């Protein structure tokens, strides 16, 4: 029914929790479509990807922190699986994340936060043609 | 102090989620009084358990859906242990159910949906009549 | 296509390793075909069980371990179960038992050891007759 | 950023929780600053820990638990500690509190609830000095 | 440092063990250099992967089950990763494969074993340049 | 009964794996009777623990490790606890620590291991009185 991006971000591959992250969105019964892992990602990719940011203060540090080791990009498939995998990720802020979801277990950081998801199928169509052109 | 009845549904054991479902609830510390494998349930006590639900569109898909595959029944005992194993089985709506729980980290699904506990006092009495004569 | 008689001992309850046990048997793929829980097993269905152990010096202690809480008596089904199971469940003696095994990884009593598993067809047989008659 | 004062209770070590509670803030990066085992806590230690309780009917009931097996005294350092590992906790109650943190997956008791974390900076600071003085 | 060429077969998607196998291997330490997901290996990659085995009897069947769902390839870089991951990988044979390896605890058939590993140094440079030419 | 002396080394704070490896023990059901936390373990306790190798090649590296970030000494009482523990812990030697063991699953290094574990009774009350005493 719908599709999704996400991205697994390099403070998943430094601390070792990529397996633990993809292994959440495995159980919940999303399936994988396409998938890439990027040793470095290009930063033009990135600033793609994070237009919608490039007036805000920390845009720089984001692109730099997004290049600074692997990435992998999935595409998820499922009933609602965009809202689902946000519900599943949680808030970017680690005052708000909830015990239970990615970054509520796992993330400390507003900035290094594990990964991304799509909110829309507006943008996951926007993303998954970035990542997957 | 208060006994409900849980259901392990032919999705778990089609997806091997028995222990992982029958861990969480063991691991809070609640005890099992009875328990029944089912190879396959008669559809009959499958309709006398839903049987609120006869008038609904989707009851005889559910009823063909508990019927497809093994059951496990258990009435768990402990304080306040209803209500209890309703918030860590989670909401029916895969839209809702938060993660943390048995259905938002594992179930996808309406129908597919892991786990039944009963509601309230009055459902458990009647629901473990049911499955323990 | 074996059937193998598995017990989830009175220690396992006692230690909440009962899903725990029940998962690693469950993750080699092996099927549940029968299964009961006993609250008390009956003591002539213990000494008959363990009825090649009735002169040793510590049959009685291990028929009074074995009926002093719950035990679940669970028939698996698989290629080759026997086998198979006897090698995930590990050696009696804690001396002995490999990392990567149930009593290996979670006994530590020659004793209490969590989990009996038939040691071969003719046994299999023998104990699913006296636990499922 | 924060410091806060952590008690693993003498229940998470009769069930054997210890380092799945410790896990469970380990992997939200939260770092160990200072930690001590006691064997079992001096009386007057938990009556000042506990000292806004003294007035309270279980006041007794809860220094007697306290003080009945181990505890862990950990301070753990990291941004906003102090509501991070609070939100990890967990509400007291056990019809509150919530699946995915520590006592809404493996508490059933409102007085036997595995874990002490400060509620505030000025008890964080208070508590500090009470068990590394 | 060495790098071998790991392959997550069928039955791993099919079992929701993706996660499972691949954090494993993340777990003792070793580098994701180069991944590729296929939807569907291309037959000619699967017969050039298991030439050796091209005149066996079971050729043909595990041509088919190659290609039957999704697969993973992934080079994972380490110190002698070759022998190591060929040990965590363990025994073909079911009734060889010890409690501990991915095999030893996951995998019940001697076809659907779940993971491919680069046997030698030699084997891992043909098979890198198969799946990444 | 038998009490031995275990260091958590600073590769396991570094990669988050202290409850990870304090939850394989535990799960052994072998008892804490002392802790201590070191932000830094002071130079003369590590020459004086590894004494013996004092004249190796690797000594100095093996101490500037041990004093590269934070350790816990525990002493652990179980029955045959020593041997026990060092079965758990696996081989020095990546190429020879079986998975299913501490090292065996988690280390990749010869030097970088994880854990230290007593290796006899004499050892034992040596380590203990050097770190407790
Ligand atoms: N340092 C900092 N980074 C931020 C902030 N807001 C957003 N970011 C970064 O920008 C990314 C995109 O922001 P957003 O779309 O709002 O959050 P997300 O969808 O939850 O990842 C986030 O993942 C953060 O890493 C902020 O207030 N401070
Ligand atoms: N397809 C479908 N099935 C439903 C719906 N509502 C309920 N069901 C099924 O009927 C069962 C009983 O419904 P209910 O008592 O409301 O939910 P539960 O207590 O959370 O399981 C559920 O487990 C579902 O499998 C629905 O709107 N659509
Ligand atoms: N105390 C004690 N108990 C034993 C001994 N040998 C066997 N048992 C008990 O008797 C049970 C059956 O023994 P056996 O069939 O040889 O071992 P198992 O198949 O590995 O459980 C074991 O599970 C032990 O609990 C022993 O030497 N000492
Ligand atoms: N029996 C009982 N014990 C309580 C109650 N409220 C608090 N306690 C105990 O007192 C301790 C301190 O209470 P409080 O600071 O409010 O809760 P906490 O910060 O969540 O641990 C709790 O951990 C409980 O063990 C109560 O209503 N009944
Ligand atoms: N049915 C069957 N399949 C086999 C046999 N031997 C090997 N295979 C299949 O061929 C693949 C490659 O064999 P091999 O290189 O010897 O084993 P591997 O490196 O452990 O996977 C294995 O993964 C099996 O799926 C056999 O005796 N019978
Ligand atoms: N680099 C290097 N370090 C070693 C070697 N042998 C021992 N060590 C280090 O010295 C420590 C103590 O050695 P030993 O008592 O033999 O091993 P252990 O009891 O298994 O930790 C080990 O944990 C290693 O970190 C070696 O051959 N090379
Ligand atoms: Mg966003
Ligand atoms: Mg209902
Ligand atoms: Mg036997
Ligand atoms: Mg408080
Ligand atoms: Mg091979
Ligand atoms: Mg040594």
């Amino acid at each position: 029914l719908q599709r999704t991006l996400v991205l697994i971000k390099p403070d998943a591959f430094e601390r070792s929790l990529v397996a633990e992250i993809m292994g959440r969105i495995e159980k919940k019964n999303f399936k994988i479509v396409s998938m890439k892992f990027w040793s470095k990602a290009p930063r033009n990719l990135i600033e793609q990807h994070y237009k919608e940011h490039s007036e805000q203060s920390y845009f720089n540090d984001l692109c730099d922190f997004m290049v600074s080791g692997p990435i992998i990009s999935i595409v998820y498939e499922g009933t609602d699986a965009i809202s689902k995998i946000r519900r599943l990720q949680g808030n970017t802020n680690p005052l708000a994340s909830a015990p239970g979801t990615i970054r509520g277990d796992l993330a400390n950081d507003i900035g290094e936060n594990l990964i991304h998801a799509s909110d829309s199928e507006d943008s996951a169509v926007d993303e998954i043609s970035i990542w997957f052109p």
